[PDB]
């Protein structure tokens, strides 16, 4: 049987560059003869020897007669959806994994595992897939829309720990995690700390016995939510990471958030998942951050970094390592991803780029995605090149 | 070589929810640009790494011109065609089997069998093919339409079991089981008891030692046949299903057949292919079913369930389980067939959701799995989504 | 490494049943999204785990634009193109082997020997390519056309046998055979016997030390060359067939021809490829053959059998099968090919099906399969459900 | 694991032949059906078991509405992608390995070595992918267009070696060999000799100990750079070709360039990527080159070899040896590869054949493929059949 999967050290880099770029749209000419799937939420999950790119699709395509609807986030036909990572996801080329509005998926180094919830909105469910089959639920506890992820679940020793949340989007989401083995939940884990509201985490080793997440609140705060789980004990905590460069956005002016770590600040109702991914080094720890440059609005995309300290009580601002994508582009969701190479891991940022022209049109996204690579300083952006006219 | 399949105990679970949508035509719009085919009578069967989607398409698909005749079910042009479950059934990414107007596939372990029956109607052809050669036929005995399943075959140790029939829609049709073995019929069984009406059967593994088929007559009840096929001697009997809870379509209401089990009540001309499927345990055993929510008509479906007893000799209403499909969707043939998950078999139910306009458009069918998976009750019912005059 | 391949003994079975249509122009409208190529002269050749359609295409599909041409037989266009036998040939799911306007391919068990021509008519030249590598080349001996089989070639213990001719369409083509072993040309074979006209031969394995093909002669009689090659010595002879059942079209009236068997009888200038397939038992050997319903056009085809005897002597008339293609449907090319069951050879009859709609317009293939399949008689024959004009 | 991959003696063959053509626009008709990508300098390279057809595409497809910058050739939209030889290069048949505007592919016997170049012209990135990690990059040195090679890279025991220039396309561009291991570089190595200008170099193997390829001088010369490189010392020198016969295009009359072999004569500004392949006997070594008709123009395409003698040294014109293209179809830029047969390699040309049509519509590129196979002379030339106003 092939061996488990467990996190190794990154390889070497001190730098990350532009990669690679999936804009199924480009093909999506009313005069063109493409099949490019509507969908957002990308994210990408690799195993040893591959990588897929998932998404939710609202099971249309462009050109097609069902644009009305492509802009609402839960219904009755979104789909998790993937392709190898490289190939346009169309119609054809892609797999249907199962009927989610919300999703989530990762390799333990011998079988896939698709997560997606879906159910109407006060009882919503929590769905387990190991391969071909059907192997676990979970139910609703909040009964205000369960929910998860948007990005890869995190393996070790065949152990995938996986974040679910419930709650009102405007106010308490606590948040669980849930430790599953070979499709099956073998516990749930109640975080301790800062838990009002935790959603959408982008989580990481940081360690053999450490994950680490970056998290949105979408009620009270600009600052996000960071949590520490040990894997050995299964406990997790969280506080709210302590950086004058706010993650989230909305947000307001960098520091302007006055009081120790703890303090949530104004409201500024709303946010987005973030990109966070880890660099472990055999002496230090590089954290890999990712925000759109406009504060108000989902266009550009930042990458920042800091080595070692505590994301808890850290105030410093991050170092800003480059401009992945200009305010004049979508910068709308983000994620992490390691690839695994013969002997390191190679973590990597993956971007979420949505072609929005209001509700009376299609809306969908390409996906932008920057890797750990050499030396040196980020040399380019990415655009989609995308009209939305055609 | 791989060891022959055989029926194990199911995975742990007290429910089914929704599962997976594969709806083609959502992508067949004048507007789009892809090629979903026609088809009708789909089934799943799977392997032990890999489920296969199989249907009986019209060598036609939306958009195109050929839409004339896809009502009309028996053709020289129908043909068996299969995709890899979770891939949309398009003109390329289909197989093309056999020529056939009447099919049924399963897997032994080892390798595939194909079944298909085509020929004129007074003296029709089963055909057998065994992965890539064509190894047996079977000819018609009762010279009316000889035909078969529309679901998966059933093997164990190697040897696997079908049901065929032969005679008048409106009168007797005797059904017969072939015993095939890596793709020659080994041998043939006439089943006893009540045997004027049985087709479409929809069987599985109760046991090690019982194959139990739900099935449709035509003629003279909407109460269903029921098959119990011992495959240690090779016998098979037929009783009809004892419940209250009728599961043919059209059918009067519930338990309004007065007498004994065995009175069939009044004609009630007609029937539907009706899902059915096994949930061994090692104490007790779970018998799931699935009917229209309108006793007249071909729209909605419903899950049900019995644990244990006698379906020849229990009158008692089934459990009423959940509402997969509302009665505002078709809700046509269904099916039964288990996903092999690692250690243990995980049932589901398949259900055929056929897009009726009339004789002077096409006439095609999405498909909807709902898999037994977790505890709780059944959440979400499933829409196709497609709008026929796009 | 895998073993070699070697001809075994056929399948039980006493009757060839319709088994499978490839239609690609049923999804050729004008209105759909498809992409069918534009072929001539298929054929299958097997290997022990999977079949191939292959075909000499004219690298256009329909709908399209460069219909003018391809009704013409060589041009530099033309190449040998192959899908898995099952699916429709694609400009997508098409494999592209090398350009060639005459083409033949089989398979030693181990890898796949492509056999094209092209070049100019007085000067053409053979190539052949070994799996992916393009390993050697046959010159033009009669500065006629050089050209080949239009079917599967035959290896044993790896070595193949193939047959190329040369020379006038209406007078003399002196055919060779080429011994080729992992790619290159080991020995070079010249026929003895009635020698003035041979081309287009279907050969197959009457046992392990003889191949036997049916042959075209396309001036000097409607009487079929025969081949006689004993692998053992490496030595051909050739003789006309002298049943009163010709198999050539155009033809004259059964046994019309007077004379012994040698008597070529009037030119009937012109021919067909036709098909030819054998059925090898312990003690007998079956030849079964096809042929045109229609004398003088490429309508229907015919399926006829003869056990044993000597095609060279025996005046006999062949015994009528079966009606595999009806008058009103196109019968044009046809050949024969085995498929590798687990422990016994499956002996199968191919049939082209030429949308033919003049010069203006395009000028495509349908291919319908017969196999050997069980006993009885042969039950139905096989249409295109193609409408030129959509 | 497989063993590295090294360099054999070359397959017996005296001449090249026309193999195959890959000409995905026959299927971009407004018309059809199909999506021909958009690619341009196309090469292929070989692993032991499969050829890939690799090219950087515009991410755009005919018909389609990107055509506008399609003759741009640096952008933030390039991207390189791959099909395996034989697959027409479809918007779903590709593989998008990476962003870039230049780029280089080979296989060590063990993974594929994706090279791609991006960024800013005046720091542009070489980036070095290994299956499907991101390994390692390369900084601009000259700070002016830092590019590489169009062709592919050279393996020896697992060792690849790659050719990057930078520097003015009208000045100075001093190349450099970067030594690559299993996707990270071990080694940079600065050449000797005749520096000034060396460009878009086509390299291979004439031995285990040296590597030569064939260059172009976009400024000082139409006579080509030639490079030899030892393997053992990691040591490169470069001297220009002493042939009459002039490989670069433009060009002068050949012989006309007075003076030694060291002599750049005329500018004649502006250059072409040259064809060039060894055929390795165990006592001669084959150079086969390719070279437009036109002195001036990118039109036809013409076969020469000469046997032994040292490049650098010999003035004595190259024999030519066939017209692969006439002076009536594009000849643009030509490359060579080995295709690896069972005990020997299988030298080949490629050829790319542009269909320009101005700044105004879209520009794209067939493939034509030569590969020594058999004797006698060179029969048959390539033509692309595509009309561009279709
Ligand atoms: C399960 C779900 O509905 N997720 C949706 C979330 C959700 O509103 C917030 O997490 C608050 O709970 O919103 C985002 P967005 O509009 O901010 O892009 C789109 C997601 O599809
Ligand atoms: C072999 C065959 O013809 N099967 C057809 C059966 C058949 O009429 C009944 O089983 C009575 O024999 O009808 C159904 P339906 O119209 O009820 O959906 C469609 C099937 O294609
Ligand atoms: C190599 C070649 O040209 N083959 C062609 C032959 C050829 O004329 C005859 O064998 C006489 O040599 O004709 C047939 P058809 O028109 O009879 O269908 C079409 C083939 O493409
Ligand atoms: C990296 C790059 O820009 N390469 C381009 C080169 C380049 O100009 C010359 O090598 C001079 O440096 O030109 C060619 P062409 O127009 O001659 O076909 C097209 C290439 O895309
Ligand atoms: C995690 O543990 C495994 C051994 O159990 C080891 O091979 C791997 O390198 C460890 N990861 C890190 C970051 O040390
Ligand atoms: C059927 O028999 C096999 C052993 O022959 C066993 O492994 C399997 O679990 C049995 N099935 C059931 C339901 O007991
Ligand atoms: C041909 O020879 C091989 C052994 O060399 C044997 O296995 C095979 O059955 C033979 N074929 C026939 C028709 O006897
Ligand atoms: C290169 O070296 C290997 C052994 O190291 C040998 O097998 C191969 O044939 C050599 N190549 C040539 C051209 O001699
Ligand atoms: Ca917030
Ligand atoms: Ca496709
Ligand atoms: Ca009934
Ligand atoms: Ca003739
Ligand atoms: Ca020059």
């Amino acid at each position: 049987e092939p061996e488990w999967t467990y996190p190794r050290l990154s390889c070497q880099g001190s730098t990350f560059q532009k990669a690679l770029l999936i804009s199924p749209h480009r093909f999506g000419e009313i005069k063109g003869n493409s099949a490019p799937l509507i969908i957002r939420e990308p994210f990408v999950a690799c195993g040893p020897k591959e990588c897929r790119h998932f998404a939710l699709t609202h099971y249309a395509a462009q050109p097609g007669g069902y644009y009305n609807g492509t802009r609402k986030d839960r219904n009755k036909l979104r789909h998790l959806v993937s392709v190898k990572l490289g190939k346009i996801p169309t119609v054809e080329n892609s797999i249907f994994h199962m009927a989610a509005w919300s999703g989530s998926a990762c390799h333990d180094g011998r079988e896939w595992t698709y997560i997606g919830v879906d159910g109407p909105d006060n009882d919503a469910l929590v769905k387990i897939k190991y391969g071909e089959a059907y192997t676990d639920t979970y139910h609703s506890y909040a009964h205000n829309i369960l929910r998860t992820q948007e990005s890869a679940c995190n393996c070790i020793g065949g152990d995938c720990y996986l974040m679910i949340t419930d709650g009102s989007a405007s106010g308490i989401s606590k948040c669980r995690f849930l430790k599953i083995r070979e499709g099956r939940i073998i516990k749930e884990i109640l975080p301790t700390g800062r838990v009002e509201h935790t959603e959408e985490c982008t989580c990481g080793f940081a360690s053999n016995k450490t994950i680490e997440c970056a998290c949105r609140d979408n009620s009270y705060t600009a600052k996000r939510p960071f949590v520490k789980l040990n894997v050995e004990t299964d406990t997790a905590e969280i506080r709210l990471m302590c950086t004058k460069t706010y993650l989230d956005t909305p947000r307001p002016d960098d520091g302007s958030i006055a009081g120790p770590c703890e303090s949530n600040g104004d409201k500024w109702l709303g946010g987005i998942k973030g990109g966070f991914v880890h660099q472990r080094m055999a002496s230090k720890i590089g954290r890999w951050y990712s925000r759109t440059m406009s504060k108000t609005n989902r266009m550009g995309m930042e990458l920042y970094v800091r080595y070692d300290g505590d994301p808890w009580t850290d105030s410093d601002a991050l170092t800003l390592s480059g401009v992945m994508v200009s305010i004049e582009e979508p910068g709308w969701y983000s994620f992490g991803f390691e690839i695994k190479d013969k002997k390191c891991d190679v973590p990597c940022i993956g971007i979420e780029m949505v072609h929005d022209g209001g509700k009376d049109t299609w809306h969908s996204a390409a996906t932008a995605i920057y890797c750990l690579m050499g030396s040196g300083q980020l040399l380019w952006d990415t655009v989609t090149g995308v009209d939305m006219a055609l």
